[PDB]
C-alpha cells in the first residue's frame, strides 16, 4: 500500500501533466496521496492564475465574521459575530492595522506558537464563503470555476440527473483567522487555492483515523456532543496540535503559501489559520471514489449546520433513510 504513514505529500506536476484535473487527481490517488486526507500541488512555472491581482480592492464582503473564541488556548470553540459590509480594500487595511497585523516573528513554527498561544485572546475578521472566483476565463487549467460539477459526477456515475449547482467561494483572511476541524459536506473532496498575501497552516487528520478525532472531539465538547451527533459539521471546534499529540490522534501539518494549491480527501478533517492577509479561492467537488464516502457521510440534524440546497439533492439520493431527518435539520 502507498503511503501507509499518512504523510502529506506534495507534487509538482509538468505543464503537460496540468492539462487533465481528473486525471492527476486519480495519479495522485495511485501515489497514496489520499490517505493522509490532504496533498499540496504546486503548479508548474508556465501557469499562472491570472495576470494580475492589481483590481481587486472593489470586491464587497457583504458580511464580515468576527471570529470570537471561547475555552482555553488549545481547546476551544468560535463563533461568527457579523459585522458591516466592507471592500476588501477596507479589509486589507484592517488587516495590516496594529491591532490586526501579524506580529514579528522569526519563521513559520514561531508564528505558529504564537497562535496557538495567543489565538484566544484575539477576534480577528475573516471574509467567508464569498460567491466568486479570481480566475481569469482564459486559464484553462486547474480554474477552480471550470471544474465538473459534481451533480454531473453523481449523474454519471449512478445514473441519477439532479438539480443543484456548485461554484467557487473566496476567502479573504488576516492573522489569527482561523478554519475549525470539519470534514466537507457530504465529506466531499475540496481543492483550495491561495491566490495572494501570507500563508496558511494546515492541520490535517488522515482519513482512516477520522473517528479517533470524533471521539476525542465528544470527550473535549461534552455539551456540544449531547446537542447533536455530528457537531463537528457545525464548524466551530478547535483543537491544538499540542492536545492532539497529548492524546495520541495522529495528524499532519503544511503550511501553503500563495500561488499553491491544496486539496482534501473525502473524510480528511482539517483545520488551519491565515498568517496575516490573503484571498483564498476553494470550491469542493467529486471523483468515482468519493461515491463511497457520500453514502456513509454523517449528518448534523440539529440544525446547527445550514448547508447549500446542493446538497438537498446529495442526501435524497445517497441517504434515502436520513432524508426526512436530515430535511427537517434545514428547514
Ligand atoms: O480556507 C479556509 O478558510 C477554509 N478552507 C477549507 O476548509 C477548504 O478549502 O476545504
Ligand atoms: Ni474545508
Ligand atoms: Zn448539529
Amino acid at each position: 500500500a502507498q503511503n501507509p504513514n499518512c504523510n502529506i505529500m506534495i507534487f509538482h506536476p509538468t505543464k503537460e501533466e496540468f492539462n487533465d484535473f481528473d486525471k492527476y487527481i486519480a495519479y495522485m490517488e495511485s501515489q497514496g496521496a489520499h490517505r493522509a486526507g490532504l496533498a499540496k500541488i504546486i503548479p508548474p512555472k508556465e501557469w499562472k492564475a491570472r495576470e494580475t491581482y492589481d483590481n481587486i480592492s472593489e470586491i464587497l464582503i457583504a458580511t464580515p465574521l468576527q471570529q470570537v473564541a471561547s475555552g482555553r488556548a488549545g481547546v476551544f470553540t468560535q463563533y461568527h459575530k457579523k459585522k458591516k459590509a466592507m471592500t476588501v480594500g477596507e479589509y486589507r487595511h484592517l488587516a495590516n492595522s496594529k491591532k490586526y497585523q501579524t506580529p514579528p516573528h522569526q519563521n513559520f513554527e514561531d508564528l505558529e506558537r504564537k497562535y496557538w498561544k495567543n489565538r484566544i485572546y484575539n477576534s480577528p475578521i475573516y471574509g467567508a464563503d464569498i460567491s466568486g472566483s479570481l480566475f481569469d476565463e482564459n486559464t484553462k487549467q486547474w480554474n477552480l470555476g471550470h471544474l465538473g460539477t459534481i451533480q454531473d459526477l453523481l449523474e454519471k456515475e449512478c445514473g441519477v440527473v439532479i438539480e443543484g449547482v456548485n461554484t467557487p467561494y473566496l476567502y479573504f483572511g488576516m492573522w489569527k483567522t482561523t478554519f475549525a476541524w470539519h470534514t466537507e459536506d457530504m465529506d466531499l473532496y475540496s481543492i483550495n487555492y491561495l491566490h495572494l498575501g501570507e500563508p496558511k497552516t494546515w492541520y490535517v487528520v488522515p482519513p482512516e483515523h477520522g473517528q479517533r478525532l470524533e471521539r476525542l472531539a465528544r470527550e473535549l465538547f461534552p455539551g456540544s456532543s449531547r446537542g447533536c451527533g455530528a457537531f463537528l459539521r457545525h464548524k466551530v471546534a478547535l483543537i491544538s496540535p499540542t492536545v492532539l499529540k497529548e492524546n495520541g490522534i495522529p495528524f499532519n501539518r503544511i503550511t501553503q503559501e500563495a500561488g499553491e494549491f491544496m486539496v482534501t480527501f473525502p473524510y480528511g478533517y482539517h483545520a488551519g489559520f491565515n498568517h496575516g492577509f490573503n484571498c483564498a479561492e476553494a470550491i469542493n467537488f467529486a471523483t468515482p471514489r468519493w461515491i463511497d464516502y457520500g453514502k456513509m457521510a454523517s449528518q448534523c440534524s440539529c440544525g446547527e449546520a445550514r448547508v447549500t440546497f446542493s446538497m438537498d439533492a446529495f442526501v435524497r439520493i445517497l441517504q434515502p433513510e436520513r432524508y426526512d431527518l436530515w430535511k427537517r435539520g434545514q428547514d
